[PDB]
């Protein structure tokens, strides 16, 4: 990985030492990016509901993962499950349970730095994974992208600045996530996010990430060309909001 400091340096060390998970895969892969595209054509707001009990910025919520997922399944285009253990309190078992309970696409959300984590995502039942440009070198990103594709997955490649975007475009990313939150400082910057969204080729599936809590925000982003929205905290605190965001 890249030179990192703070909590990011720590979470990456944890991922490097992450034990692989051996299991048989049941369901075939269900493409998340293709489902977003069809929701787009049916003019249905595409929301990727995320499940996370904790977060380094303060979230601490107790809510059943299965019930939450089964409820979200009625509305969401797909689910995002945190599997990072120390800061988000996620786990592989939680992902495994959920995957066995729902039939919509599942994105495994973690800090992927090695191929075995992608094997884990596939064996656990995930349909795609997140790759973060700012923690990986260009060569690592390119290898991991090809590796995920060998399982038939099109990973969501997350960018936070223009340099991340140059790299993502160079390696041929087709599914990009624009994170308004800077992972290093945990600061949110929606203007930088809006600026980046405007530079992305029209043929790539774009997902707005972080800090969304109101329908009007969704409406504004949609006019910028955003295809889908990844929402976690506001939905963890109030699952009912999914009904507001979707109409």
């Amino acid at each position: 990985p890249r030179y990192l400091k703070g909590w990011l340096k720590d979470v990456v060390q944890l991922s490097l030492r992450r034990p692989s998970f051996r299991a048989s895969r049941q369901r075939p892969i269900i493409s998340l990016n293709e489902r977003i595209l069809e929701f787009n054509k049916r003019n249905i707001t595409a929301i990727i509901a995320e499940y996370k009990r904790k977060s380094p910025s303060g979230l601490d919520v107790e809510r059943d993962p299965i019930e939450y997922s089964k409820f979200m399944e009625r509305y969401a285009v797909g689910l995002s499950i945190l599997t990072e253990e120390k800061y988000f309190n996620g786990s592989y078992e939680t992902l495994r349970k959920i995957a066995s309970s729902v039939s919509i696409p599942i994105l495994m959300k973690d800090f992927i730095v090695k191929e075995s984590q992608i094997d884990d995502a596939y064996n656990l039942g995930a349909d795609t994974v997140l790759l973060i440009v700012k923690i990986l070198t260009e060569r690592e990103l390119e290898s991991l992208l090809e590796y995920a594709r060998s399982y038939g997955m099109e990973p969501l490649i997350e960018i936070n600045d223009e340099n991340d975007l140059d790299i993502a475009l160079r390696i041929g990313a087709r599914f990009i996530g624009i994170n308004s939150r800077d992972l290093e400082t945990l600061e949110i910057n929606k203007e930088n996010q809006r600026k980046l969204i405007s530079m992305i080729p029209s043929n790539v599936v774009k997902v707005a990430e972080s800090g969304i809590s109101e329908r009007n925000e969704i409406e504004e982003l949609r006019k910028l060309g955003v295809n889908a929205f990844l929402i976690g905290s506001s939905l963890m605190r109030n699952p009912e909001k999914i009904k507001e965001f979707i109409l």
